[PDB]
């Protein structure tokens, strides 16, 4: 679109998909590997933010190889760091997203557990690997027109640290709003796995009525809506809070109760809402993880720990300036030269 697309010799033929805050996505034909794939162009050099979220999306799916999760095929850029301006990451080209598809679509029970199942199986692939995706919602779920169903976007990716998670009441938060989980609000980080469970139930939900299900418009209103279906937390969940900025709102507040799950959602299969449930329990040490996710009856039929692998081995940028990351970005790319 009069930006500047330069992938030659080995791709040609482009045509725009879309765009968005990491910049541009065409697709374009592989010459030396058959088909059309997905090209995307980053320009991240300027901010230390922007390089932070283009180092952590190449190492983590360079180091990944998972049915589930979106791989990178090629990486285009300078011979020199001086050069380097731009950077191309091309992927498998997929058909549309779970937003997308949520816009026209309402999907049948047997659609919502094998699309479910996958992302499940792509999110144990990933636990086991002690990194967390943190950004987890519909438009990061790809999706062709076989079903097969990809996880993409690990620019807020991190290696899981639960012993460094607590932070204050109210601390702001950089992943998507309506996926958050409520110790977000009240005393987390987001540095433990139970973060993603909470995101695939909000996913969960939203397949089943074509809504999100915590709609918050602004950061506290994202707390008040979760609360508004849940329903006042426990006498045992409050003293679990850590805070005492957090338990002193959550005991100044109203009781509510909860609001049921058959009723939020009438025509839907009772396992799928016992699955919801589990997914979002508000206290983060009794939601269910995602072995235990996959090995729940709703997904009775797919289960089958034998072909859902986990990781070689697991994981081992915060504050390092823009010039360093720049310098790990093209080290990181150097294989495809
Ligand atoms: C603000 C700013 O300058 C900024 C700069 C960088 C930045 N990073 C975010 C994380 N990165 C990503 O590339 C994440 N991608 C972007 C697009 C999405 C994706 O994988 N789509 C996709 C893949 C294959 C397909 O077949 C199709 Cl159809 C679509 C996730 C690195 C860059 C964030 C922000």
């Amino acid at each position: 679109r009069g930006q500047v697309f330069d992938v030659g010799p080995r791709y040609t033929n482009l045509s725009y998909i879309g765009e968005g805050a990491y910049g541009m996505v065409c697709s374009a034909y592989d010459n030396l590997n058959k088909v059309r794939v997905a090209i995307k162009k980053i320009s991240p050099f300027e901010h230390q933010t922007y390089c932070q979220r283009t180092l952590r999306e190449i190492k983590i799916l360079l180091r990944f190889r998972h049915e589930n999760i979106i791989g990178i095929n090629d990486i285009i850029r300078a011979p020199t760091i001086e050069q380097m301006k731009d950077v191309y990451i091309v992927q498998d080209l997929m058909e549309t997203d779970l937003y997308k598809l949520l816009k026209t679509q309402h999907l049948s029970n047997d659609h919502i557990c094998y699309f479910l199942y996958q992302i499940l199986r792509g999110l144990k692939y990933i636990h086991s690997a002690n990194v967390l995706h943190r950004d987890l919602k519909p438009s990061n779920l790809l999706l062709n027109t076989t079903c097969d169903l990809k996880i993409c976007d690990f620019g807020l990716a991190r290696v899981a640290d639960p012993d460094h998670d607590h932070t204050g009441f109210l601390t702001e938060y950089v992943a998507t709003r309506w996926y958050r989980a409520p110790e977000i609000m009240l005393n987390s980080k987001g540095y433990t796995k139970s973060i993603d469970i909470w995101s695939v139930g909000c996913i969960l939900a939203e397949m089943l009525s074509n809504r999100p299900i915590f709609p918050g418009k602004h950061y506290l209103d994202q707390l008040n809506h979760i609360l508004g279906i849940l329903g006042s937390p426990s006498q045992e969940d409050l003293n679990c809070i850590i805070n005492l900025k957090a338990r002193n709102y959550l005991l100044s507040l109203p009781h509510k109760n909860k609001v049921p799950w058959n009723r939020l959602f009438p025509n839907a299969d009772s396992k799928a809402l016992d699955l919801l449930d589990k997914m979002l329990t508000f206290n983060p040490h009794k939601r269910i993880e995602v072995e235990q996710a996959l090995a729940h009856p709703y997904l009775e039929q797919y289960y089958d720990p034998s072909d859902e692998p986990i990781a070689e081995a697991p994981f081992k940028l915060d504050d390092l300036p823009k010039e360093k990351l720049k310098e790990l970005i093209f080290e990181e790319t150097a294989r495809f030269q």
